[PDB]
C-alpha cells in the first residue's frame, strides 16, 4: 500500500541544519536555529534541572502510569504560574489542565477535543505565526484562517489590519493568540491592546486559544502573562496550551499543558473528561520525567530561585545580543534603521532581509538564516557579532 | 461552548480503583489492575533502569530535540529486538522505526499515517482486544471491525472461527495481531497457525498491523517474536507498533515504537517522510528519558545481562503464580478445571467466572476483579493466595 505514497516536503530548519554541517568554512553562523544557545552556542542543561533529576533518581519507586492528566502538582503549579497565585479562576475551581508533550501536544489535544465535541469549524492563526500551528489543526479537521498582524514596513503590529480581519471570523470560532514573544515577528500586544482585544473578543464570541510558549522571555513570569490574564477576566471560557521547553531548557522530555477554564466547576469538570478522552485516544498518559522536574523545581523554593535567576540570565542575554547586533551594525555602518530589533521580545525577529540577500549571506559568507530573513537572537555571541554584521553590511 | 458539552463515561480499571481504594476490609484483593507486581505488590523501577538513569545524569549535556523519529539507536536496538540480529529487513533496509510515547502512540501514529496517506478504511480486531484499540482508530477516522478468537466453552483459540471471520474482510484492510500475550485471553497462536495465517494474509491481501506489547513474557525474546518473524518473512509490508511500558517496567515514561516495512529501501523512506509528518502534526518530536535508558541498557552488554535476568524473573513469577492458583483451588476444593490457566501466557486471563460472581467477590469478600472475569495474575502472591481461593470456592 505504501507504492505511490508521495514524499513529505523538508522541513526548512531541518533542511539548514545539513547545509550548515555540510558546510566547511571556518566562521560559519547558524541564525536559523529555533532554540536558546547561551555565549558558547551551547543549549545546556540548566542546573535546577540537573539538581531535581538527582532528587527523582534517589526518590522514585516505580514507573507505574501517572492519570490521563498527568500528576497534580505540576497542574497546580502551571495554573499558578498562568493566572496568579490568587486567581479567582483557580479558587472557584473553573479550570483544569492536562500535562502533554509539549506544547504541540497541548495543541493538537485542544484541537481534537474543539474538533470531537463542539462545532468549531475554523481557527484563526495570526500573519506570520511559527510553523505547524496549520498541519495540527487541519489534522483534526479544523479549517485554520489567517488575520493579518506584522506591518512590513515600520516593523510593528498593524493593530488597525489585526481587528479588521479578525471582524470577518464568526461567533464560535477559535483565535489563536501568542501569549508574549509572538513567534517569529517578536511584536507583542501592549497591555491595553490586549484589553481592548478582551472586549471585542467577548462581543462577538471568539473562543480564544491562547499559545503560551515563552513565559519569562519578554519582561518576567507574572508581566508575560498579563495579556492572558486580561482575557481570563473578560472571559467565561478559554484554552491555553503552554510549554517548558525554553523557559526551563527541557526540549526533549516534551512537557507542556492543556488548560481549559469555562463558566464554573460542574461544566469545566464534564468538558474535562471528553479532554481526557481525546488523550487515550492519542498517547493515553503523558511522559512522567520532564514534568516530574518542572513540578520539583515550582514548589521547592530553593531550586524554583535557582531557575528564575537562570531564566531572567537568558532573557539578559538574549537583551544584550539584541543591542550589541544595533550598535555594531551602526559601527560596521550601512543604512542602519535595525533600532526595530531593540523593541522586539524574544528570540526571533524578521531582520529586514531579502530571499537573494540570505542566500548570498549563505553561500558567500556562511550565515546561515532562514529565507524570510527570520533571525534567532540566541545565535549571536558577542564573538561572532562583529563578523555577521560585517556580512550583513557587504549584503546590503 | 462547553456548556452542552456531555461527560464521559468513567474508564472500568480507573473505576475499580476507587472502588477499591474506598474499601476498609482488611484483605481486600485487586485482580483488575493491568500492570506487572511483585511479591510484596509493587510496581519497582528495576535496577538496570536505576543504573541507565544514573548514567544519563552523569552523561548528559543537553536537552535539545531528538529527531522526528527519536534516537537513533533506540530504532537499531527494536528492530533488531523485533526481527533478529542478522534479518534481511535489517540489512536490505526495508524498515524504519520512529520513537513514539508509548505503544499507544505508536498505534495512533500508523492510524494517522494510515487514514492520511493510504486508502485502508477498516481495521479488524481480535474479538476480545483489550479496550481501547477502537478510540485510537476510530479518532483517526478508520472503522474497526472485529475477528472471532477465544472459545469460551474450551477456553482456547478458535482458529476455524478466526479465519472464517477474517474472511470478509477484503484486499487493501488492516488486520490487528497481538504478537504474543494476548491481552486479554492469553492464548497465542501457534508457530504454525501464525504460518498459515502469514500465508493467508498475503494471498488475501490483509495489511498486518501487530502490537506488540509483551515481549519477553511468554516464552522468552526471541521465541516471542517468531510469529512476527513469519510475516515479515512472507510480506514485503507491515506495521509494528511495540511497548517497552511492560517489559522493561517503564510505564509511565511513554516510550514505545513504530515501524514500518515495505517492499525495498526506496519505498520505506518515502512512505516514513509521511510518517514523519503524521508526527509533528500531533507531538512534534518524542520524550527522551525513557527510551535513552532502553538505549542505553540493549546496548551495553552488562546492563544488558542485568535486564535480561530481571525479565525472566517477571515471566516466572507470572509463572508460578498461575500454577498456584490452580493447585490452591484444586485444593480448596470444588469443580475445577481452571487448568487452562497454566496454559496461558502472560498477565490475564479470563478466570470463567460470571459477573454476578465477580459482583459478590467484591462485595463479600473485597476480591476485585473486572466485571468479563479477567484476571490479572501478577496481583496473585503467595500471601494471598488461599483466601483469594477461598472466596472463589464459595461463590462458584
Ligand atoms: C516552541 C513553540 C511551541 C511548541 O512547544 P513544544 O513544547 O516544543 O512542542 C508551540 N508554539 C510556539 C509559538 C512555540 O514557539
Ligand atoms: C500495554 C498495551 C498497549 C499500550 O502500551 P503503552 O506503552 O502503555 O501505551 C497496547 N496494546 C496492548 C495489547 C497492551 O497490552
Amino acid at each position: 500500500m505504501f507504492e505511490n505514497i508521495t514524499a513529505a516536503p523538508a522541513d526548512p530548519i531541518l533542511g539548514l541544519a545539513d547545509l550548515f554541517r555540510a558546510d566547511e568554512r571556518p566562521g560559519k553562523i547558524n541564525l536559523g536555529i529555533g532554540v536558546y544557545k547561551d555565549e558558547t552556542g551551547k543549549t545546556p542543561v540548566l542546573t535546577s534541572v540537573k539538581k531535581a533529576e538527582q532528587y527523582l533518581l534517589e526518590n522514585e519507586t516505580t514507573k507505574n502510569y501517572l492519570g490521563i492528566d498527568g500528576i497534580p502538582e505540576f497542574g497546580r503549579c502551571t495554573q499558578e504560574l498562568l493566572f496568579g497565585k490568587g486567581s479567582a479562576l483557580i479558587n472557584d475551581k473553573r479550570a483544569r489542565t492536562a500535562q502533554t508533550p509539549g506544547g504541540t501536544g497541548a495543541l493538537r489535544v485542544a484541537a481534537d477535543f474543539l474538533a470531537k465535541n463542539t462545532s468549531v469549524k475554523r481557527v484563526w492563526v495570526s500573519n506570520p505565526s511559527w510553523p505547524n500551528h496549520k498541519s495540527v489543526f487541519n489534522s483534526a479537521g479544523l479549517e485554520v484562517r489567517e488575520y493579518a498582524y506584522y506591518d512590513a514596513e515600520n516593523h510593528t503590529l498593524d493593530f488597525d489590519a489585526l481587528i479588521n480581519s479578525l471582524n470577518e471570523a464568526q461567533a464560535g470560532d477559535v483565535v489563536l493568540f501568542h501569549g508574549c514573544c509572538h513567534a517569529p515577528t517578536g511584536i507583542d500586544p501592549t497591555l491595553e491592546q490586549w484589553q481592548t482585544l478582551a472586549q471585542l473578543s467577548v462581543e462577538k464570541g471568539w473562543l480564544p486559544l491562547f499559545d503560551f510558549a515563552y513565559q519569562g522571555f519578554a519582561r518576567g513570569l507574572e508581566e508575560d502573562a498579563e495579556g492572558l490574564r486580561a482575557f481570563a477576566a473578560m472571559h467565561k471560557e478559554l484554552i491555553v496550551a503552554s510549554s517548558y521547553s525554553k523557559n526551563f531548557g527541557l526540549y526533549n522530555e516534551r512537557v507542556g499543558a492543556c488548560t481549559l477554564v469555562a463558566a464554573d466547576s460542574e461544566t469545566v469538570d464534564r468538558a474535562f473528561s471528553q479532554m481526557k478522552a481525546a488523550i487515550l485516544a492519542n498517547y493515553s498518559n503523558p511522559p512522567a520525567h520532564g514534568a516530574s522536574v518542572v513540578a520539583t523545581i515550582l514548589s521547592n523554593d530553593a531550586l524554583r530561585a535557582i531557575w528564575e535567576q537562570e531564566l531572567t540570565d537568558m532573557r539578559q542575554r538574549i537583551q544584550r545580543m539584541r543591542q550589541l547586533f544595533v550598535n555594531t551594525l551602526q559601527e560596521k555602518g550601512a543604512n542602519r534603521d535595525f533600532s526595530f530589533i531593540i523593541k522586539q521580545n524574544g528570540m526571533f525577529s524578521f531582520s529586514g532581509l531579502t530571499k537573494e540577500q540570505v542566500l548570498r549571506l549563505r553561500e558567500e559568507f556562511g550565515v546561515y538564516a532562514v529565507a524570510s530573513g527570520r533571525v534567532n537572537v540566541a545565535g549571536m555571541t558577542p564573538d561572532n557579532m562583529a563578523p555577521l554584521c560585517e556580512a550583513i553590511v557587504a549584503v546590503l
